[PDB]
């Protein structure tokens, strides 16, 4: 299970201020914190507040990746932006994202492929995200043939789903999971899948213990990366438990240390 | 996702006690204090030391039915003790258990249909317990045939997929859950699953951790009950979450309470 923090993104208070002032600090102490909780990955979200997101993004990459080798995770809607963030990276970096929009497909896949890129594909297009699992299933095998297409390493797709809040839209939880289901029975080499963990939870009760449960619940159907929060230290155990149960990782009393010292 | 409390097992110093010096105090504690956590229905086990299991079996059931109107899943494999135990009963039993054993088949399916009780079968026989999820589902299989010609309703049979230590045997827990998950695909009206959740855990490190996150994950793959522990709250905090996030309940805020006061 790879954790991708989620904490850098602009929609939270003390981020968004931080790329509006240029403040590093803020910034890369959540990638410190981050990743000393077990991040292997860092989402980088600008936020829609600040007016250059091109900028901003260059800026949130160069400032991260002076406190951290871990792999950057590019999320915008901003293709521009992407590319921009994509120059600046000194390591790998990962493309947040591309959907089945044909339109964006051609764009993003051969920049992933260009710059030796993991890319994050979002099972849907105009039309909205799917309630079945039988469309969402679809749209990632729609991204699976554009791999093949453009010769993106399979192995360097994560198909996201696409979870939603539990309290007003808990039919979609379900639906989640036979997604990922479906696409862990693809035969190799098969694509990854990954979620935005905490839009299952939000105004929900005690976010972390539904977080928690579905991050387990999910990693049993295949999913490979989540991004989550890293500073929170029960999901990290939940993770580590979870691939000892799966059998990916052998088993020793210090399971939950070693995974995040590996 | 219903709980069956594992306490009242003669394993347990205090219960083992208890049965040999007949002393209905323990044994009641337990079982109020396991039906308070949330379980709905008793494991009742005599253990090994006693000398007569039979009338020890007997005892378990008239003390606890005492104070408690929840299913007993008397847990035996003395057919004898069973039988007299059923005799005792004053409400619906759970039979823990028969194997994929023929001899063992046609002894307890009409034993359980003649009663009017659960079934708990597990997918083993006299060669042993099989590693492979595809063997362990033909016995799942010819359980579900057993059912079908005795007359047992087939929401009224427990399929356990027998799950074993996670650092001993850690190449079983994914065999499981695969196993669980093949179960649900066989044809409604569907069999139902349980398993020996702390099982799992034995001589590991972080055993609540272990057992919870496990929970979860058999859940996802169409798990409806567990022996385990009733009085660990996050186990029960777990198994309440899990039923929101597979939409089996409806989401409210007090969810969990909801589940325990249910
Ligand atoms: C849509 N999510 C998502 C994605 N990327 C992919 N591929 N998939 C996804 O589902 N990127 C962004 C987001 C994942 N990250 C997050 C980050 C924070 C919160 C969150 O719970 N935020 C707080 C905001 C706190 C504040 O603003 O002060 C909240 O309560 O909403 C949820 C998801
Ligand atoms: C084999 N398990 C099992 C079953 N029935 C079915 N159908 N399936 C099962 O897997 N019945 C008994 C047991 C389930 N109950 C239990 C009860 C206790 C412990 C346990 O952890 N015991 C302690 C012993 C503690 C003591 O002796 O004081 C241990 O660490 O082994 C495990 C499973
Ligand atoms: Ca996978
Ligand atoms: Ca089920």
């Amino acid at each position: 299970m790879l954790i991708i923090g989620e904490r850098i993104n602009g929609m939270f208070g003390d981020i968004k201020r931080a790329i509006q002032e240029r403040d590093p600090a803020p910034v890369q102490e959540w990638a410190r914190r981050q990743e000393e909780g077990g991040a292997r990955a860092l989402d980088l979200n600008v936020g829609p507040a600040v007016q250059d997101k091109v900028s901003a993004m260059e800026w949130l990459v160069e400032v991260t990746q002076e406190v951290s080798n871990l792999t950057l995770c590019l999320d915008s809607t901003n293709i521009k932006a992407i590319e921009a963030g994509l120059k600046k990276c000194k390591n790998r970096a990962m493309i947040n994202s591309t959907n089945a929009e044909r339109e964006k497909v051609e764009k993003l896949f051969p920049l992933a492929v260009e710059h030796g890129a993991a890319l994050i594909g979002l099972t849907m297009n105009k039309t909205g995200i799917p309630k079945d699992s039988d469309t969402r299933l679809a749209f990632a095998m729609e991204l699976v043939a554009a791999a093949d297409e453009f010769g993106l390493p399979m192995e360097d797709l994560y198909i996201d789903p696409l979870i939603l809040p539990a309290n007003v839209a808990q039919d979609h939880a379900p639906e989640v999971l036979k997604t990922l289901q479906q696409i862990k029975m693809l035969a190799d080499p098969a694509p990854k899948t990954v979620l935005g963990l905490s839009n299952v939870s939000q105004n929900c009760q005690n976010r972390p213990l539904i977080n928690r449960t579905f991050l387990a619940m999910a990693m049993a159907c295949g999913l490979d990366a989540a991004i989550a929060d890293a500073c929170d230290e029960a999901l990290i155990e939940t993770a580590a438990t979870a691939e000892i149960l799966l059998n990916q990782t052998v088993y020793c009393d210090s399971f939950v240390k070693m995974f995040k010292t590996r």
